[PDB]
């Protein structure tokens, strides 16, 4: 398997990616540590894993999987690690290197959360979890308009602190791209000072019915 706890990802559309959006793909695979764009290598960034088996797992998922009309080329950095050096601000503000190591939203911080992963190929389908527990589809059609992303066709909420489900896209593209948009949006949480952070994944389910 891979030598190296980096990736480098090519085929990003620079005008709808950063650091927490590639964070909210690659999060799926391994703990995120590092994520770096480069201004001389547009489209592409350099997402250190925690070791070479999230890198391992997340080539063999998300490699030439299309993303807003663009193929992803994922494939092992010859960098071993991925140095602060000269950073700069994206069009969104945002800087073009983030440090995740620290992050509460990483889920293979141990051996016994990292097992509760269930890790699959990409899908139209995503499984949602820790959503406010009166969560509606129209709670999630309006997120989506805010983000300005695809509706789900589909939403499913399981029978249960917060609730878990299904959201159904057209195509594993539709929910790909919504999954980096989506995935740890703040949901409104009325019964307490925190939102919801909204977490996503992909799902075997046929449907969200």
């Amino acid at each position: 398997g891979a030598d190296s706890p980096v990736l480098m990802v090519y085929g990003l559309d620079q005008s709808k990616m950063n650091c927490d959006r590639v964070f909210n793909v690659f999060c799926l695979y391994g703990n995120v540590e590092k994520v770096k764009f480069m201004k001389s290598k547009p489209g592409a960034a350099m997402v250190e894993m925690a070791d070479g088996y999230a890198v391992d797992r997340a080539i063999t998922h998300l490699n030439n999987n299309f993303m807003f009309g663009q193929k992803m080329n994922v494939c092992v950095s010859k960098q071993p690690a991925i140095m602060p050096g000269q950073s700069y601000g994206l069009e969104d503000g945002s800087c073009s290197y983030k440090d995740f190591s620290e992050s509460r939203n990483n889920r293979f911080s141990t051996p016994e959360q990292a097992a509760k992963n269930r890790i699959q190929h990409p899908s139209n389908v995503l499984h949602f979890f820790n959503a406010p527990l009166e969560v509606t589809e129209e709670n999630f059609f309006e997120i989506c308009d805010e983000l300005g992303v695809k509706r789900p066709t589909s939403v499913k909420v399981f029978s249960g602190r917060s609730s878990s489900g299904l959201l159904e896209w057209d195509s594993k593209s539709d929910a790909l791209e919504t999954l980096g948009f989506l995935n740890h949006y703040q949901m409104k949480n009325p019964n307490g000072p925190y939102p919801y952070t909204l977490k996503l994944c992909f799902s075997t389910a046929q449907h969200a019915s």
